[PDB]
């Protein structure tokens, strides 16, 4: 029996599943909501007209007057080396069935994608990626308000998880232009918390109103969940126009940097990450009070 | 007439249907939600990294310091016999329309399916599929827990059958990850109990929004129910990575042992059985008090 | 059933399914209607 | 835990036999191959 080791058991050798199951895989919600430029250089530059130009509506037999010539706004995205330097010893790459020089790669690829979703929405900008949170936000309309700002809606602790006036707000926050291909940006914690809002009557806000395949909503535009936002904050936005996500061109460039120290190999696989804010009226931001 | 056997009652003969209704026949949901993995050992290693592979972020002009390397967990999942070993007289096998051979091979099977169904839900794992219940729980989120432990939520009676809070909970305790191919598994009587959920107010909570073409769903996942689950316990994930069903890749091996003790044909059709927690990060277990 | 045998322990004997039996009789549901032959004669719409 | 369960140890298929000691009696003896239960070899006790 398999039971006694030496009755036949020894020769019974449990058959290791080759692909090594990488726990922190996702479909990275930040390349897909927002734009991948490649690009080749240190900074990237895009042209995001502030507006301003007019029109007077001439008569018949008018002398057509000067219109005021539009404005355009500079954000400088600049990429930074995210980078992962593990190192291997060069004994388990050789002694080895499943493949570890690639599921490394794959583990440090979702690290990146993990990094992603943190440096492209709380990180700061200190030699990284600019999150949109990071930024500078400013509780006014498009109209007044700075560009490179994002409009900060800051209810009381009344209506905030009590009534869906926040989230409202924050959805006509957004023009028209956005709201055709808008996506909300929820953590985790924070979207639980939303779907637990209950009125002063007792029922439920957001009344779980979604069919099996419907993807999860919210006001009728998509939820795409980022889960290292901070709690109680929430995003939405067209965020292909919103947010640059600016990959250079070599992408994730993998030296496995065999001969730094022999024994050990180091898989570098870094990357330059970089994000910014881009049409800074694309994404509105919604503060709540910490229950 | 045929009310009277001698008047041409004898004539008339009752045509049995050649197919028996096999009444307990259902599609394997544990199949179907969880992964199959056909192998050949006694154990299946499959290899589930846990994580802590992290990036610097580092700047132009510093020296790249040294990153975490990323851990591996094992999980065990051994596969044992699970049979049945009907005795069936001779004489019926070779009395017959109905095919006893073949309907005593599906009634086994569907047994088959009812004891999956049972062992890798509530199976303690002694000599059998250990089910994810009877895997330890432990009421952490995902940084915290240990690996082989299933987050589990235990909130009081009040807000357990009143509101829809700790299914919320359960939902936004998956991530993203597995949320996007997440699916329900609760008791049939524990999903009456669910949908008789009624706030303090009096309405229902899951007011059963559902249309005729959609499957059974909850907070806009679908509901895979499980039988053999005790009463009051939920649970939630996506068992494609959340749960391993390891069949063996013999499969179904139905020997029909005639010879064993003459007069009875002993159908054995073993087949070897496992079934493991992985990714006990993809499956989140719900507890609610008993009413 | 199942037992749910060890590495090392004799299979025991599981119960072997039952059958029942649902006797389904037939029966004669009819209706006569005597329609006059001249009806069905004379008819535009087809009286059959 | 890391990476160390990655390594399978190789175990060799073919199992090596404990060589045994060459059959030396039906080398040496005389080896009959009858199809009865009994052989009965009839000799000479003397006494003659």
């Amino acid at each position: 029996s398999t039971g006694v080791p030496a009755d036949g058991g020894y020769t019974v050798i449990p058959e290791l599943n080759t692909e090594i199951m990488r726990m922190l895989t996702d479909e990275s919600t930040m390349r897909r909501i927002c734009t991948v430029k490649k690009i080749s250089s240190n900074e990237f530059k895009q042209l995001v007209s502030a507006g301003g130009a007019t029109v007077n509506h001439g008569e018949e037999g008018k002398t057509r007057e000067q219109t005021s010539t539009p404005q355009i706004n500079e954000v400088s995205i600049k990429l930074y080396p995210v980078y992962a330097y593990p190192r291997t010893t060069q004994e388990i790459v050789d002694f080895s069935d499943v493949d570890i020089l690639s599921w490394l790669t794959g583990e440090i690829g979702d690290t990146f994608t993990e990094t992603e979703e943190s440096d492209l929405v709380v990180g700061d900008g200190d030699k990284k990626a600019k999150g949109f949170l990071s930024v500078p936000r400013a509780e006014k309309n498009d109209k007044e308000r700075d560009f490179g700002t994002l409009q900060v809606i800051k209810p009381s602790e009344s209506l905030a998880w009590t009534s869906a006036d926040p989230l409202i707000d924050l959805k006509f926050a957004l023009r028209k232009k956005y709201r055709k291909n808008a996506v909300w940006v929820v953590n985790s914690t924070t979207a639980a918390k939303l779907q637990k809002v209950k009125n002063a009557n007792g029922d439920y806000i957001w009344r779980d109103r979604l069919q099996a395949g419907d993807p999860d909503t919210l006001l009728g535009l998509p939820v795409e969940y980022l889960e290292f936002m901070p709690d109680n904050v929430i995003a939405l936005g067209d965020f292909k126009r919103g947010y640059y996500i600016v990959d250079h061109e070599t992408g994730v460039r993998t030296r496995p940097d065999n001969l730094t120290e022999p024994g050990f190999i180091k898989i570098f696989t870094q990357k330059y990450l970089g994000g910014g804010v881009v049409d800074s009226n694309a994404i509105k931001i919604l503060e709540l009070p910490q229950d």
